[PDB]
């Protein structure tokens, strides 16, 4: 309050830099919300800390909870709401130095920290729906929009094919089938010039991705599909009823992945998306197991004399494996491939045919489905604790993805500034036994140093009535 | 609605429509059959295999791609989903 | 203290029906029976069980193999208690 | 099989870790001595939930509030003897 200078050091680090160092939060305090000199504090550039406010909500949140509740100053027109109006000034959540092409600095930090009660303060709210407003909206609005008329055409479109095929076969080109090949294939060429672009910013990263590569399946799919209304001849094969099904499938399939980012219904895509990735990555490991026991049930039955319909599924390798992971699903077929072709004398292997089917039945569906459930109620308890904080991670990626697409030049006329609007507990016994920490040592400290004079009061005490 | 329609382009115009196949000739009637196919009534050696011998499956490799496909995330992925919440 | 390892037992029903399976190539009378169709299953099956040994020590998929082979110890002592219910 | 499989996933950076350790215990054992001695190097230059925690710093204050109560002890045996010994003069009744 009497105007020191602000320097630094030998070993070129400021005061913030030890009270963010050896962690004092009320020595912090009391100079990021001073009443004068906040906004110097705020601007300094260290080699420690190149910001600050990035190293605060890094290390210490309870001392940025309080400096964002200085952004948020109210006027005293308490009576009527006629002139009570909120100010908000953000001006911390924007840093200019770290320049640096990141366009969310301060959101993107709180996140991969996991800072939850930040994300949740209302200055980072009426941050982001600022941002909603103005161009997010409309960037998100118009894409769900435009997807989903592509998605009833070609809805439409198989079951116009099948309620029209001719006699080698052939479909009527009727103009109603006509005019749903059109706008698909036009929907194809105006969104392969969005793709096409989208790879210049993103050079060979863009295979990575995984949500592009469903796209080029289903496009590629679905032109497949919409060729026989182009030719004369309109003749049609078992490539363009294949291709259909891909279509279709992939084009409902994709429109899950629009369904994450909404309220009450984009929870439950999360929870599904999350125990598919861990089903990716054990249905490899027990691919070997399939392995293991398809090609033992090759040896034992496939040699059976008069194979009936029951055993004609054991007579390739690759028929195999699909016939032993469907009998971990529940069709087991006891009674029907192993009983009635012992008793009739046909069962090749007999007493060997029932102890691998022993051993099957033990820990293929028993468990080795059972892993898969088990896998699967760990993975949804830690989404659902984790439930407020990935709808506000989610909100802050929609947002950095998109600005990165649009030219930095339309973005600054749009970036307000000054907002003015008229109308478990593990973190909480941690941060106050830390609380107690600090209060022992001034006790310990106060008491020593008194401890220091009580022993000079007897050293240097005037005796003379009572003197031994 | 991905996979009920999945089937009825692939199992509809299957040649001789036996009892199996006479669930996916239309569109309400295979979303009724992939509803029960995930409860554990596959039928996978009835109306995929033998047909198959016979040569009667209209479109084959990918039958047995969209039923592979199918057997990971419905019968599997979905019902532990519901298990688990 | 070799019959108490467990996986040493796996190698040696490994290696000696995989000898009954490879003897009809040696023969001149090059016969089959259902005692080398048998063999066969068993050595192809323990040949693939063997490999899931090995993929314990790796990265990511090393931890799923550990959570298969502890709750199969599990379910053999309560499958011989409740074999009493069968 | 659920409650197996979340007693892994808790203690899985310690089975990894412990998976390690027998890999190389279990294969010292097999070679022979005189090879190891060469490779066991010693001085390497390289030229390029919260339970434990909890019971660890409850500890800590457990031991701090002994400190100031035995320094408040010392220090009420010289109060009390100041009063014992102080010449009152003025302010006597």
């Amino acid at each position: 309050s009497m105007g020191c200078k602000l320097v630094y050091n030998v070993l070129d680090m400021s005061a913030i830099d030890y009270a963010i160092y050896y962690k004092y939060p009320e020595a912090a305090l009391a100079m990021v919300t001073h009443e004068e000199r906040a906004n110097e504090v705020m601007a300094l550039r260290s080699d420690k800390h190149p910001c600050v406010t990035l190293a605060l909500i890094a290390s210490m949140p309870k001392v940025f909870e309080a400096v964002q509740d200085k952004c948020i100053t109210k006027a005293n027109c308490k009576k009527d709401s006629k002139s009570f109006y909120i100010k908000y000034s953000f001006a911390f959540l924007q840093c200019p130095f770290m320049a640096s092409p990141i366009p969310l600095p301060a959101l993107n930090t709180m996140v991969t920290h996991g800072r939850v009660e930040l994300l949740a303060h209302p200055l980072s709210q009426k941050y982001l729906q600022m941002k909603w407003n103005s161009y997010g909206k409309y960037f998100h609005l118009a894409n769900l929009l435009i997807y989903s008329i592509f998605l009833v055409f070609v809805t439409i479109y198989s079951s116009l094919m099948m309620n029209n095929i001719e006699l080698e076969e052939r479909i009527n080109r009727t103009t109603a089938i006509l005019f749903c090949a059109v706008v698909i294939v036009v929907y194809i060429l105006l969104n392969s010039m969005r793709e096409l672009i989208q790879i210049y910013q993103q050079k060979l990263h863009y295979i990575l991705e995984t949500v592009n590569l469903i796209s080029w399946v289903l496009y590629i799919s679905a032109l497949v599909m919409v060729t026989p209304a182009f030719q004369p001849d309109g003749g049609i094969n078992t490539i363009h009823y294949s291709a259909a099904s891909i279509a279709v499938f992939l084009s409902w399939f994709r429109l899950l992945l629009f369904l994450q980012r909404f309220d009450q219904v984009g929870i439950y895509v999360v929870m599904f998306l999350e125990i598919l990735q861990t089903l990716i990555k054990v249905l490899m490991v027990f691919s070997i197991l399939i392995i293991a026991f398809g090609l033992a049930f090759y040896i034992l039955l496939s040699k059976i004399i008069d194979p009936q319909p029951n055993h004609l599924s054991f007579s390739n390798i690759p028929m195999s494996l699909l016939r032993t992971f469907s009998m971990m699903l529940g069709e087991l077929d006891f009674v029907g491939t192993y009983v009635n072709t012992y008793y009739r004398d046909q069962l090749k292997v007999p007493m060997t045919s029932f102890l691998i089917l022993s051993v099957f039945m033990i820990l293929m569906p028993i468990l080795l489905m059972n892993l898969l459930i088990g896998l699967a109620v760990g993975d949804i308890e830690s989404v659902r604790r984790n439930a407020q904080l990935k709808r506000l991670a989610m909100q802050v990626v929609l947002h950095t993805e998109l600005e990165r697409k649009l030219p930095h030049v339309w973005l600054q006329r749009v970036d307000k500034m000054e907002l003015i609007e008229y109308p478990n507990n593990d973190d909480y016994i941690n941060a106050e036994l830390e609380r107690q920490r600090r209060k022992l040592r001034d006790i310990s400290r106060m008491l020593e140093q008194q401890h220091h004079l009580v022993r000079l009061i007897v050293q240097k005490m005037e005796i003379k009535t009572e003197a031994d």
